[PDB]
DNA sequence: ATATGACGCT
DNA sequence: AGCGTCAT
C-alpha cells in the first residue's frame, strides 16, 4: 500500500552498438557504407559464416549464422568484409580496439558495465540528480529528445514513422510531472537526455551509430533497446510495463531465452511475461526455485535489482577455434600446432592487456570439445599461468589434456577434437 | 559445418 | 574444481 517497492530507484540504459562489426568495416572502407553489408568469417566451406548483417541486407533476409553463399542468393548485390585471420584463426583485435573507443567515451558521462564486445550497461542514476540540479526547475524540450520514443505512446483520442514518434513525446512531455525532483518519470526522461548526448558523442567521435533503451533496471533497459532500431533509442517507463508485458513473449526477457524460459511456458500453460503475476511468489519458487522464482515474481511486474557493475574491462581473456567435421583434430601433432597457435594469440592479447590496463592473469583454463559431443565444452582443466609464454602455456595446455586421448598409437589422437579452447583468468593488479 | 564471455550449480 | 546455462 504505502509500502510495496515498485523498482523505480535507479535509472539503467542499455547501449548496442547497431551492427557493430559491419559498421567498423565501414567505417575504414567507405565503398561499403548504405549498402546491404555483411562481415563473414573464412571463406572456403559456402563463403563464410555471416556474423554481422547491415540493417539494408536484413531487410532481404540476411541474418547471423546463414552461409554467405545463402546470403548471396537472398541478397545478390550483398557486400562482404572478411575478418581478419592470423595464424590460421580468426581475429577479432580491430573488433575489440573498436569496442574500447566506444566504451572510454560512454565513461565520460555515467558508470558503464561492459556486456559484450558491443553491448554496455549503463547506471545513470548520479548523473542525473546531477544534471536535475543543473537544470533547476527548467522544463525538457523535446529538441533535447531528437531520437527518443516513448514506449506506449502516443495513445488515445498522421501515417509517418517520425511523426509518431513525435506525438508520442509531446505527450510524455506535455503531462511530464516536473514540480517533483523525485518523480521516477522525470528521472527517466533526464536519463533519456543523457543518453542522447552520449549517443552524439559516439557519433561525433568515431562515426558509430547504436541504439539504445532506457528504464529503472537492466532487463527492462534491454528490452526496451530492441523496440526502435537502428540509430534510435527509447524509454520504458514503469507504467508502460502492464501493457508491454501483456503481448510479450516469455522469450524475449534476458535470462528467459532458453530452458528456464521454455519450462516456464510449459510448466504454467503461459505465453506472455504478463501472464506470470496472476502467481505467488511461493508457487514461482515451487516450480522453478528459491531465487528464479522471487526473480520471476518481481520481474514481471517490472522490478529487477541486478547492478550495473562498475567494469568496463572483460574479466576473462580467451582465444578459441572449432574444427568443424573432417577438420576435426586427430594426431597429437596438430593438437600441439593448434594450441601453440592459440597460445601465440592469446600471449599477444595478455601482453597488450598488461600494459594497458595494469593487470596480470594467473590461472589458464583450457577446454576442449570432442567429435559428437553438442555441448560446448566436453572438458575443462585449469593450470597455473606464471610466464606469458606462448610455448609454456601451449606446452602446459596439452599437458593438463593428453590424457583424455583413448588412442593405443600415441602419434595418434582420438576421439577428434572438434574444438580448442585457451582462456587466461583470475586477474591481480600488476 | 550456427569466437568468445559472464555466471550458476554443486 | 569442473560442468551447465545463457548470451552476443
Ligand atoms: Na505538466
Ligand atoms: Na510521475
Amino acid at each position: 500500500g504505502p509500502h510495496m517497492a515498485t523498482g523505480q530507484d535507479r535509472v539503467v540504459a542499455l547501449v548496442d552498438m547497431d551492427c557493430f562489426f559491419v559498421q567498423v568495416e565501414q567505417r575504414q572502407n567507405p565503398h561499403l557504407r548504405n549498402k546491404p553489408c555483411a562481415v563473414v568469417q573464412y571463406k572456403s566451406w559456402k563463403g563464410g559464416g555471416i556474423i554481422a548483417v547491415s540493417y539494408e541486407a536484413r531487410a532481404f533476409g540476411v541474418t547471423r549464422s546463414m552461409w554467405a553463399d545463402d546470403a548471396k542468393k537472398l541478397c545478390p548485390d550483398l557486400l562482404l568484409a572478411q575478418v581478419r585471420e592470423s595464424r590460421g584463426k580468426a581475429n577479432l583485435t580491430k573488433y575489440r580496439e573498436a569496442s574500447v573507443e566506444v566504451m572510454e567515451i560512454m565513461s565520460r558521462f555515467a558508470v558503464i558495465e561492459r556486456a559484450s564486445i558491443d553491448e554496455a550497461y549503463v547506471d545513470l542514476t548520479s548523473a542525473v540528480q546531477e544534471r536535475l540540479q543543473k537544470l533547476q526547475g527548467q522544463p525538457i524540450s523535446a529538441d533535447l529528445l531528437p531520437s527518443t520514443y516513448i514506449e506506449g505512446l502516443p495513445q488515445g483520442p498522421t501515417v509517418q514513422k517520425e511523426g509518431m514518434r513525435k506525438q508520442g513525446l509531446f505527450q510524455w512531455l506535455d503531462s511530464l510531472q516536473i514540480d517533483n525532483l523525485t518523480s521516477p518519470d522525470l528521472q527517466l526522461t533526464v536519463g533519456a537526455v543523457i543518453v542522447e548526448e552520449m549517443r552524439a558523442a559516439i557519433e561525433r567521435e568515431t562515426g558509430f551509430q547504436c541504439s539504445a533503451g532506457i528504464s529503472h533496471n537492466k532487463v527492462l533497459a534491454k528490452l526496451a533497446c530492441g523496440l526502435n532500431k537502428p540509430n534510435r533509442q527509447t524509454l520504458v517507463s514503469h507504467g508502460s510495463v502492464p501493457q508491454l508485458f501483456s503481448q510479450m513473449p516469455i522469450r524475449k526477457i534476458r535470462s528467459l531465452g532458453g530452458k528456464l524460459g521454455a519450462s516456464v511456458i510449459e510448466i504454467l500453460g503461459i505465453e506472455y511475461m504478463g501472464e506470470l503475476t496472476q502467481f505467488t511468489e511461493s508457487q514461482l519458487q515451487s516450480h522453478f526455485g528459491e531465487k528464479n522464482g522471487s526473480w520471476l515474481y518481481a520481474m514481471c511486474r517490472g522490478i529487477e535489482h541486478d547492478p550495473v557493475k562498475p567494469r568496463q574491462l572483460p574479466k576473462t581473456i580467451g582465444c578459441s577455434k572449432n574444427f568443424p567435421g573432417k577438420t576435426a583434430l586427430a594426431t597429437r601433432e596438430q593438437v600441439q600446432w593448434w594450441l601453440l597457435q592459440l597460445a601465440q594469440e592469446l600471449e599477444e592479447r595478455l601482453t597488450k592487456d598488461r600494459n594497458d590496463n595494469d593487470r596480470v592473469a594467473t590461472q589458464l583454463v583450457v577446454s576442449i570439445r570432442v567429435q559428437g559431443d553438442k555441448r560446448l565444452s566436453s572438458l575443462r582443466r585449469c593450470c597455473a599461468l606464471t610466464r606469458y609464454d606462448a610455448h609454456k602455456m601451449s606446452h602446459d595446455a596439452f599437458t593438463v589434456i593428453k590424457n583424455c586421448n583413448t588412442s593405443g598409437i600415441q602419434t595418434e589422437w582420438s576421439p577428434p577434437l572438434t574444438m580448442l579452447f585457451l582462456c587466461a583468468t583470475k586477474f591481480s593488479a600488476s
